């Protein structure tokens, strides 16, 4: 039953079994819808994964596991939702992130409502990150942040002029480390298309 | 995989729809979301209905596999984005009660971050226009798989159902268009650049 | 709160295309009541609105349609997660001539719920037809939906009498006196179908 | 039109049309098939992304575009290549190895031969490997390493034990680094099952 989808689905992940893993997600896809998929399955088991990890139940390797499944779960989605012509917006993380959901995410939400997201994948140098928006004409760069550690070793402004809009968020953000890196902070992915 | 067509319909006319939703999902993964359409939903479709065309297959048999095949097409559709903004409003002509070409037209519509509207099949004009009208929709887009059903209309029928009105599928030409008052597009591919 | 509260908000979302909010709220309802509850009490009274609405022309073809398509869809996801057994399948449509797909839907739902595997033709299948696949696939069952009385009235005495060892006919379009002429058993209560069929379990 | 998948592939990349860079893999999967795709498209075309790059042609947000492009392909044929039943082989790269491809092509190479290869991901820390391979009772663990200075900052025997068979391979490693390491070596990954299965 719905309440017992993300305990099946750990516990899946836990014990390698990636085919019923799988089905559980496709059942919770038809269930919640893709919006609804994330908040209730995707996010909830991703955050238990990491609880688990910081109890010293699991290590890295069961996390990487997951994240890996959930990972190729959340790039099926992007590509169903398709991608529209037009300037795009990049979406990537800061330098030394390697953590990729909260990025996937974000370009999801967007490519959702129409907005040309490309993620290029986590961990871009700034300067070049700026001269592919430049180049492509991007009307906006978007960064998520999981760990405060990376926005932490970025100079300040770091972030000021990637593009004509740069968003930066998640639980690694906040928004005076926005105003010091010279980006725009938002805590909603639902709000970051309608600021656009 | 240039086997996923054979096995499909094989699953469906023996009414094996586990395996044959396991087989749709393959063709997915391979071909992606535009390209399953193109590699097997539409082969299988035609391949029902050519078989019917020749006394075969019952109405029963076909009637099952096209069942299954508008549902599989109606959850891409779904999984795609829907921008804001003025819709484009997506039937077929009065008397039509083919959906799948309207729906790919839809689909592909909104893959490319135009706001399609799918009404389903046969929508009288009148309401059609007044619908159009209301919502502020910037095109209405008909598929048309009978000629009959063009043939029923009187000149200049479409031709004020919204700013833009595009008259498509195989039961459509392009003098049948012009008499009716609609644009022609023989491609879905180009339907989208001619909006954007 | 009941479902049938969230019922004005469905509707006029998707009389203004905000497919979005529509299917938002219609989610909602699913996590709050549940799919039966859903189905009961938000889904089949937006319907029933919008059918009255346009009976009484309130609404136009286009926006009914809108709506119809709609909720057909997400009758279609919930169909489809009920998931389909393995065994003897149950063929569910509707009589000649009637095109509306909702009930023959409901009845295949409530059956795939209670583990049978009901196949959904789809609607507007000819008898002989719909008797040869259920021959070729060996049916335990067909079951018919009928909205509009006058295809059943069509048909002449007998013709549901062999479609398959069980034949079930529902919808408003039906009462027992039909039922009875065409040799049809009838049926009003979808949740007690699967239990008709006399099935272990 | 096939002898120009490689070239359209990476120009559609390059400018960020990923629509048409989906469509033209797609063209290359009917022409090649699911195997003939990642020997005549994907290899190539990563690898003269690579040879751009290490050029001075593109900079890294090119490159971590396309191959963002790549790995979604990869990973959804390794996806239909099934997961059999049974004990687990975990494929992952050494610490500090970051590229992935390497790694999904060994898994997907298990996959199509009906060994259960899990890919965990790269850059798994040693002991955290350890414990997984222990907790689901791999029977062995495959390493791909692109480059070769995160084989060598790693301990004597670093590898041995990870499971009763551990293999390395990718044109990072040799065979005595592998030896010094405790896995065994390979270069072909059409054989690598052949090789897990027999002593
Ligand atoms: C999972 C997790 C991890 C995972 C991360 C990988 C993964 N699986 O995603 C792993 C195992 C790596 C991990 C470990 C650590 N992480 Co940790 N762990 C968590 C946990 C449980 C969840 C984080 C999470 O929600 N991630 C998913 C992302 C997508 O969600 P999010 O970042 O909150 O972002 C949301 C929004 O901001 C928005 N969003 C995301 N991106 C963007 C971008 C834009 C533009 C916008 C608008 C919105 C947006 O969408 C998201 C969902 O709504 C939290 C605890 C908790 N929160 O309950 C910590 C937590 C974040 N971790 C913490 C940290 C920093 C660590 C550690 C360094 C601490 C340690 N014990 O050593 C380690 C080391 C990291 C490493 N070396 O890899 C601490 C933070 C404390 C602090 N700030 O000092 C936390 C808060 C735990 C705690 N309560 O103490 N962690
Ligand atoms: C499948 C099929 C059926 C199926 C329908 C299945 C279903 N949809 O539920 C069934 C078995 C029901 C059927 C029956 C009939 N159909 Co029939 N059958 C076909 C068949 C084999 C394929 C049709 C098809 O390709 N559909 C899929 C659509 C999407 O393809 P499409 O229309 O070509 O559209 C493409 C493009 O135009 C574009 N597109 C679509 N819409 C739009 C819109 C825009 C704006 C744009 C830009 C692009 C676009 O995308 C599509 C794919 O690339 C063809 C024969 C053939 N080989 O083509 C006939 C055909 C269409 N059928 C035909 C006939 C005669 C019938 C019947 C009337 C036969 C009869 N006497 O009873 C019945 C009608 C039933 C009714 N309800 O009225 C004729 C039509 C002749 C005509 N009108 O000119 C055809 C051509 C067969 C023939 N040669 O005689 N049929
Ligand atoms: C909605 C509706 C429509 C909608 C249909 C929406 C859709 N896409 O399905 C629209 C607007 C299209 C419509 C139009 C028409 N319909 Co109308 N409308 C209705 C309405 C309001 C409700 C029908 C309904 O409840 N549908 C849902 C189904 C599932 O409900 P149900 O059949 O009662 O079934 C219940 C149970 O029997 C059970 N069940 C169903 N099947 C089965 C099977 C089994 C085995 C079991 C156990 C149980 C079971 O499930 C349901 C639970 O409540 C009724 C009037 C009313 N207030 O009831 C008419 C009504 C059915 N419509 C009617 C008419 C006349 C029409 C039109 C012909 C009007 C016209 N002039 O063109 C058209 C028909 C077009 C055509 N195809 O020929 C008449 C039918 C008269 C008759 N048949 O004798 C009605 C009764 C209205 C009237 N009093 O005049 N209609
Ligand atoms: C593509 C590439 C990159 C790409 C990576 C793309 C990607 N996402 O993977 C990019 C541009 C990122 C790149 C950059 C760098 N790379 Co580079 N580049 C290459 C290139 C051109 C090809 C590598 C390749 O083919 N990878 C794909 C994998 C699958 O191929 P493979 O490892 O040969 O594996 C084959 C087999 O071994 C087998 N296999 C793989 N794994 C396993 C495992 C087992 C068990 C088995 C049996 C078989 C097997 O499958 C493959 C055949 O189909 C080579 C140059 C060349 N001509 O080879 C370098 C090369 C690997 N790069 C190199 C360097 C130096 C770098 C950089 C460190 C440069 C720098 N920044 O200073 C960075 C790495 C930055 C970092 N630390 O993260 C060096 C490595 C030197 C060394 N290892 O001693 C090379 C050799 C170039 C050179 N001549 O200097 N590179
Ligand atoms: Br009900």
């Amino acid at each position: 039953r719905p309440e017992d989808l993300g305990t099946g689905l750990l516990e899946a992940l836990l014990r390698g079994d990636l085919a019923g893993a799988e089905a559980l997600f496709r059942r919770g896809l038809r269930f919640w819808g893709p919006e609804g998929v994330l908040e209730h399955l995707l996010l909830p088991v991703l955050r238990e994964v990491g609880e688990a990890w910081h109890r010293g139940e699991i290590g890295v390797a069961e996390e990487h596991l997951a994240s890996t499944f959930l990972r190729a779960r959340l790039q099926e989605l992007l590509d169903l939702a398709g991608f529209p012509p037009g300037p795009p917006v990049l979406v990537t993380t800061p330098p030394g992130e390697r953590h990729e959901i909260g990025a996937m995410l974000a370009a999801y939400h967007l490519r959702r409502k129409g907005v040309p997201a490309l993620y290029l994948g986590p961990d871009t140098p700034l300067p070049d990150l700026r001269a592919l928006a430049r180049r492509l004409g991007a009307g906006a760069v978007v960064l998520s942040a999981v760990l405060s550690e990376p926005l932490r070793a970025l100079p300040d402004g770091a972030l000021k002029d990637l593009a004509p809009r740069v968003f930066l968020g998640g639980q690694g953000a906040g928004p005076e480390e926005a105003r010091r890196l010279g980006a725009e902070y938002m805590e909603d992915l639902k709000g970051l298309a309608e600021a656009l």
